[PDB]
């Protein structure tokens, strides 16, 4: 009721932005609006010979770098270190799961299981496993880890799910120097390339970047959700809740945070053990209620129904409510404010990772082999936690909402009757007109969720499915289109395929490493179709992006075929020549290109009109 | 004669400063004035909410980026991907090298061999691989090949290499969380910690940068310098030449640049070729000159004796003498600017590799399958070039300086009758009182090798041997300190020892990559005295040092317990907790700290004060 409205489109939102203004607590739009003032990616720091500075001058002066650098190469280096750092972050994702799956087949990994032994048989064999659909399921599973630790090696020539790819879209990263080898490889050549006198030419710079970016995509993505499938059950379609009001004042409340599921699965199984849930009653809690937060509450959204209290930019409003027990983060988007909010009341902040070290915090180390024993210790401080809790201060804002989730690409074949064809002839009429994937953050640039919510709302309007990953999960949630009633909201054509099958206009498909399974869909249809994922009417948007992470999952999308629409522009703006190859060169390299639009309603006319293109391209109505 | 006077202490630079200046040609130095306007490293580009500043502003704004990062954070996120780039060239270097060693093994390299059958054996015997010294050279080559290729893997709890340190070091970098486990790994998790929300603690951040570089020394740069002697031959000592003086104006000129000695090797065996030598007669050329640049030459003249021309800042001025006929470069240090110089030449730029891309260069790229027949095409190339020569251009000034070169840890050992003994001997009884690395390039903002000179000047005269690599090499060997009558400008007891063996007060010990040859020799010598490198009285300098790289080699020589200096000062002052760390923090941690000096003279008594002091811990005069 102010101009906080201004910074969400949410009421739970505008609830705790005025609960922490009376508290005097500052948050994520108040440091965004002092650091109003390096936006054109003209600066380079790469050395002490600079740090340098491409300019315009009238006098003609700083038009080079120390070393003689030009605006193209300063600004596609800083372009390539920027999507290395995404692709970085899915990499050790998908290598903790790999070193969790090794551990479990070794027998050295308390609690954890081979959840689904059918898609670790189907995922081996499909990698290369001899015999893999008959052998014992853990050495099976010791063969799979081989194939994947060597996707993080330094030997092959292209990455095991490459295969899934269309043979002419292989053909042509082939030809363009542009097939991923290895996970960690390509992250270190585009360090390499970047260095002072190593790549000095823009256009084989942004052709790196695609192949580092495709390492992430069809590498360290697509390893971590299959790996995070067969050691915590493949998701099938489930009902749940979203927004702050899932968190209980008459509950310890767990929230969980950051990325990886081998930590919050065994948080939530100690919450649930007998002698633990006794302890909560004695501290006079009804129950112990665990929320998720971001992708690590996607994972447990889809898999185990576990409501998810926010996204990106309501982690910090989720503590302001005063009931927030606990925070177990472990790594990836959880900004280091939360610390300091955290102890503004009494909620313990909880960290269990050797990479997301915060000053401050309260650090148990989780590993696969003392997960189940110290997960049970970290839920024993929540509970402490809810003895100290101030009821004065508690405020639970909003009431619940209802979605529906688990829409894996296994699910999505089991609604469908087994077979894509199915949604092929309801492409083929006119029905669904076209696929476009909604992934991203959230921006203080940007009013929290008005962009992911708009552009949702247009596409369904117009025909078009949505798929819906990471972040935006709780934009789409909140608005009430995860449920199969939103149908009403979506055109006549996908209103009636959508009640045939029971499902949303938007399909909730996982966190931002779910994203492979877009990429696993598009190759399937791809490849029944006959043709080039080029070809296929999909697109892709990420309307709020702020992350390194996701001008990584933008990049593997335009490289693998798939028009990328992006809200706010990456810092590419000071060359014209590498803004024209992202925006308009790749189209012919690649098949796509990226689109940069603020407006969302513009954007669904851009993503429209790539759609009508290719469905025109394969003849059809 | 000007103020060009003032950027150089070399003739030869001031001859060809003049001009480049007459012909109205920009240098390394008219940018670096240009630039001289990000330096406190309190800037952060990680994600699209910033880019932040952090500042001590009056009104108490911008404290804290929009994450929340503070001062600490942003610096040590910015010094670790400095870092990361670093290692990230070495690891392309080492990793190049491991797949031309199993092209030779497998038959595939036409031109390459295995030129040191005995090193090969004792490389791999250490390294694990059975029967090493009894079976046939290609199966031990494919089985070294096997432990190399798992180094740059993910499933190693430490590099092979590793073993060679001391079992104190080894376990205090176990303690410390330390211990490097992959050469590509550790490049990977420093881009993923420096992710916003993920490693947001100064202290932790900055264990994994010293952990990253220990990848680079003890794994990259280790496997680079070993596989190199393997493949190309143990150095020797040998007598050469330097300076641009080295230039022929009666002979073809060939200048390689760049790192990679997998391609100047070959150029070097295409010019000896009889029909190529007969080609360039015909052009009317006496004979075809190679010669060496920054530390590709290096490595030419280590095990070729091939003179070389010069260093960093002196490979645009080799192309105004207007008798560079080829400039052939790999990657790493090669300025963009050498292309536009070039084109006002007859100089042909021509790059060899995939990483090492320039715009508007003559690309001929270079593999081990056909390296031998692209080399040839190569030579034929600056033979042409000979023909278009400008004569009226041409001024090769001064006149070339002798020098000595090879002196390898085997050549050491060698000279000293096979066993460290009379090494150990005299510096117990203290003739030489200390060894000091002096390592690292040159930089526009200090005088050209000045500090380098007179740091080596310094130290000889205290009784202290300098092993020199790099760029340093350079400015040594001009001094007139790379021959044993270089004695005389040595203390007392430093002459008599180097007149006993026959060697210089300054051992040429190979390029960057030989580094770890330093490394090599303080493990030796701290085994079997039987105490840790920290220690030994052993330092490292870099009084002008620019790249990422130089930055990885004293991250991982400070790790390894030798106190490095710094001429100048990393992108860090912007936070006093991450310089403390840096300059007193890491001596409690490691046995060694950083040490940030623009006085040369003044670093040869802290220098000096470290070696002193560890002399006094082994009870010695
Ligand atoms: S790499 Fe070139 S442009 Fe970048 S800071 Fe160094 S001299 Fe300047
Ligand atoms: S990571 Fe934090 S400090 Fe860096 S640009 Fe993003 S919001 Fe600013």
């Amino acid at each position: 009721s102010k101009t906080i409205r201004s910074r969400s489109i949410w009421d739970d939102a505008h609830a705790m932005l005025e609960k922490a203004k009376a508290e005097g607590i500052s948050t994520v739009w108040d440091r965004a609006a002092e650091q109003t003032p390096a936006e054109l990616g003209t600066t380079c720091r790469n050395c002490i010979m600079g740090p340098c500075r491409i300019a315009n001058r009238k006098d003609g002066k700083m038009r080079l770098g120390v070393c003689g650098a030009d605006a193209d190469v300063i600004v596609a280096r800083n372009f390539g270190r920027f999507i290395a750092g995404g692709a970085a972050g899915h990499s050790d994702h998908g290598r903790d799961l790999i070193e969790t799956l090794e551990a479990v087949a070794e027998g050295k990994a308390p609690g954890y299981t081979i959840r689904d032994v059918a898609k670790l048989r189907r995922i081996a064999a499909e990698l290369g496993v001899a015999d893999a659909a008959t052998r014992p399921a853990h050495d099976v599973a010791a063969d799979l880890v081989t194939i994947c630790y060597n996707d993080f090696g330094s030997r092959r020539n292209a990455l095991a799910f490459l295969a899934r790819a269309p043979q002419v879209r292989r053909d042509l990263w082939q030809r363009l120097g542009m097939t991923p080898r290895g996970v960690d490889r390509e992250i270190a050549e585009m360090m390499h390339r970047t260095h002072m006198g190593c790549d000095n030419d823009h256009t084989s710079l942004l052709v790196h970047a695609a192949r580092t970016a495709l390492a992430d995509g069809w590498g360290g993505s697509m390893i971590g959700t299959e790996l995070s499938d067969i050691l915590f059950g493949t998701p099938r379609p489930r009902q749940s809740t979203v927004n702050l009001g899932v968190l209980r004042k008459d509950a310890v409340n767990i929230l969980v945070h950051g990325h990886n599921p081998v930590v919050s699965e065994m948080i939530l199984a100690a919450t649930r053990e007998p002698a633990v849930r006794q302890a909560a009653q004695d501290a006079g809690a009804a129950d112990i209620n665990v929320a998720g937060l971001c992708c690590t509450g996607n994972e447990l959204l889809m898999r185990q129904g576990i409501p998810m209290a926010g996204n990106h930019l309501m982690t910090e409003l989720a503590i302001v409510t005063g009931a927030a027990d606990a925070i177990v983060a472990d790594y990836q988007c959880i900004m280091p404010s939360l610390v300091q909010i955290a102890a503004c009341y009494h909620t313990r902040f909880v960290t269990t990772s050797p990479k997301g070290r915060f000053t401050g915090a309260t650090h148990v180390e989780v590993h696969p082999h003392n997960a189940q024993e110290r997960c049970r210790e970290i839920v024993m401080l929540a509970i402490d936690a809810y003895t100290r809790r101030d009821p004065a201060r508690v405020d639970i804002p909003s009431q619940p909402v209802s979605i529906m989730s688990g829409f894996s690409n296994e699910a999505i074949l089991e609604a469908l009757g087994g077979t894509p064809k199915p949604l092929i002839d309801a492409v083929v009429a006119g029905q669904i007109r076209g696929f476009v994937g909604i992934v991203g953050c959230n921006n203080p640039k940007i009013r929290q969720d008005s962009a992911n919510v708009t552009l949702t709302r247009e596409l369904i309007r117009r025909d078009i499915m949505v798929l819906a990953t990471g972040c935006v999960t709780t934009a789409a949630g909140k608005a009430g289109l995860l449920v199969p009633e939103a149908a009403s909201k979506a055109g006549e054509g996908l209103a009636a395929v959508c009640r045939s099958l029971g499902v949303p206009p938007v399909l909730h498909m996982g966190s931002c490493v779910d994203n492979s399974r877009i990429l696993q869909l598009c190759a399937l249809l791809a490849t029944t179709l006959g043709v080039d994922i080029s070809d296929l009417p999909v697109g892709a948007s990420s309307p709020e992006w702020y992350s390194e992470k996701a001008a990584a999952i933008a990049m593997y999308a335009v490289a693998s075929g798939i028009p990328t629409h992006l809200g706010l522009p990456p810092n590419i703006l000071g060359s014209e020549n590498v803004t024209a190859m992202a925006l308009h060169g790749l189209q012919d390299v690649v098949g796509a290109a990226f689109m940069v639009e603020p407006d969302p309603v513009k954007a669904a006319d851009m993503l429209e009109a790539h759609i009508v293109a290719r469905r025109a391209r394969l003849g059809l109505t």
